[PDB]
């Protein structure tokens, strides 16, 4: 295999299907990423990722180098030998997080100091040492370093922090291309930014088009603008990217932010969503979504969503899910989480063959009317 | 296959090794009952426990009655079919736990009457109430219920105990007999009381042996005496009992605790020592038991034990479980309870396989020499 080939095989209006080639494993897009925090995607075996048809999955930068360290990981044989999941790896560049998570917070044109969140420790991100920190990881996709626009943001913050992001972007390209390993092994996204500004969108997406990267991501959205106005913003955003490059639309989301981000020419998606709110007792089905922690649930004896195809569904009842959820046991978190990832999965496996086939609109409103009902 | 049969195949002294067949399976001993409670053995799927090599899991009648209920197990099918386990489950009374985890608890010859621990509900389990539930869970093997007997108890003490219990244990007969389903299918133990006094112990093992048992438990140990006591009450218990039924020690226990109480005539065990030790960090190896959250472990690529043949130990090092333990993760419960189940079951084939070769003797003195090197 090659170091990336992205291939289009089906198109449908904005929407595609494809692959992505990299030297660990093909990548069928439309994809869904499950989230690993400190590497691991939580309560499953990577096997057990594997199976629900993930082909690909997101490390988290800033947790990685907190705990265990990147530097402690690469001397272990590097993130996929040490979490024991083979195929590729997407990380995240850890600038979010450093402004979710840290304290003590110090930015400049050169990066950013915090402090830790779990001990206090001092620590530093740039864009050449997050670009470092997942060659030590041995990332396969690595996300240049931005800064974060807050939502809302006023056009000059938008502006200002669109254009620093666009000067770190550049730095994140050099940094990863002048280390040979990662350059001919890995591949390099961009990060669009510009807020909901059509105008910020446009510099940022000729920008990154300048510079040329790998795949293009549209950041800064799924921060609390809502459903409306994160399609609005895609719907002028995704055409300025290369369209012969993957889309990717960071921390969304949603089954139905999914199906919309899809119509509107995203190819890759991540979300805690199915993971995190699989442990609290939110489980997904074609009929929307259920809180398992219902009484109603009680005695159900009905497998969680009535069609998945997932181990969960084969095995157990609604009944014992319950129980285990409202037990506290670890058993319900690991059940539940892989049920929702392997939802997900047949969501993307849905897209992805109704794309193929020329039928992703009737699959759109087919899907929201039963989910929604 | 019969609803129970024994047969002991080889004998070295004391020891002895065997099958017992039941109407859901064998079970090869001495044998290993990794603990469910509340319908899940901690951190791992029915399907984990089978592959670990455990022939049959222990349930715990106490949680089970508080929650989900043993009347709603019952109508949704029984224990085996709403946890997934379909192999045969051994059931404890629920008495000790009355004892140890409930609270407003009044005792009578009749039985107990208790506040739950979980909402201040009351209850009430009696030798019928106890042998009822176990009906309801559709457990295989049935344990009478008994009033336990703290250490150190007075000879008073444990006479008065120890005959309630013997009174108990009739009626716990009775009980089980009157219930034809019950009495066709599952399997009924009694528990030998007396605490340290070999006097009552013979006592409560001729009224056991008059009343007649499945199996017999020997009661009331690993309550505190520690191991040369235990050791020295299984000298003179043990023997007491019926050679041609089985003898469990309930609530054993560490692995040479194990070991010694096979050279004793001990043909079963259970306790929760692998499964909550090791979400607590503590794997167990041939060299002894290691923490995996000491900081010697951060580094190193070897498996949890250099021998062990389990699905943890083939694929991830000492480093990567040592980080998850200490990041409180999910997976890290899993893999330290899949290990240290799997170590157990491994401890267990070799003693059966040491028996049935008539080198037990050597195979004791040998795990001895290098556990506690
Ligand atoms: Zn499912
Ligand atoms: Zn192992």
């Amino acid at each position: 295999r090659p170091r990336f080939s992205f291939s289009i095989a089906a198109r449908e209006g904005k929407a595609r299907t494809g692959t992505i080639e990299m030297k660990r494993g093909v990548i069928r897009t439309p994809a869904f990423m499950p989230v690993g925090t400190a590497a691991t995607v939580k309560a499953l075996k990577p096997e057990t990722v594997r199976a629900t048809g993930a082909d690909i999955i997101l490390g988290n930068t800033y947790h990685l180098m907190l705990r265990p360290g990147a530097e402690r990981i690469a001397k272990l044989g590097g993130l996929h030998s040490f979490m024991g999941w083979d195929r590729p790896i997407l990380t995240d560049s850890g600038g979010y997080q450093v402004m979710s998570l840290s304290s003590l917070t110090k930015q400049s044109e050169e990066g950013v100091t915090f402090k830790s969140h779990l001990d206090g420790s001092r620590h530093m991100l740039s864009p050449e040492r997050s670009i470092e920190i997942q060659h030590l990881l041995g990332s396969d996709i690595v996300m240049a370093f931005d800064e974060c626009t807050p939502y809302p943001a006023t056009p000059s913050r938008a502006a200002s922090s669109m254009e620093r992001s666009m000067r770190w972007a550049k730095r994140s390209r050099d940094a990863f291309d002048s280390r040979k390993e990662q350059a001919e092994n890995a591949a390099l996204f961009g990060i669009q930014q510009g807020s909901v500004f059509e105008n910020l969108r446009q510099q940022s997406a000729d920008a990154l088009a300048e510079i040329g990267f790998d795949g293009y991501a549209v950041g800064g959205l799924a921060v609390g603008e809502g459903q409306d106005e994160m399609f609005r913003v895609l719907d002028f955003s995704v055409p300025m990217l290369p369209d012969d490059k993957p889309h990717y639309l960071m921390g969304v989301g949603k089954p139905d932010d999914i199906v919309g981000a899809v119509e509107r020419g995203i190819d890759m998606f991540d979300c805690v969503l199915p993971t995190r709110s699989g442990r609290n007792g939110q489980a997904f089905t074609w009929d929307g979504p259920i809180n398992i922690r219902n009484a109603r649930f009680s005695e159900d004896l009905k497998p969680l969503d009535s069609e998945c195809h997932c181990a969960v569904c084969q095995k157990w009842s609604r009944a014992f899910i319950h129980h285990l959820i409202r037990a506290g046991e670890i058993l319900g978190a690991m059940l539940m989480t892989e049920h929702n990832i392997a939802f997900y999965q047949q969501l993307m496996q849905k897209i992805r063959d109704s794309i193929s086939e020329g039928r992703f609109s009737q699959f759109a409103q087919d899907f929201r009317a039963r989910y929604f009902a």
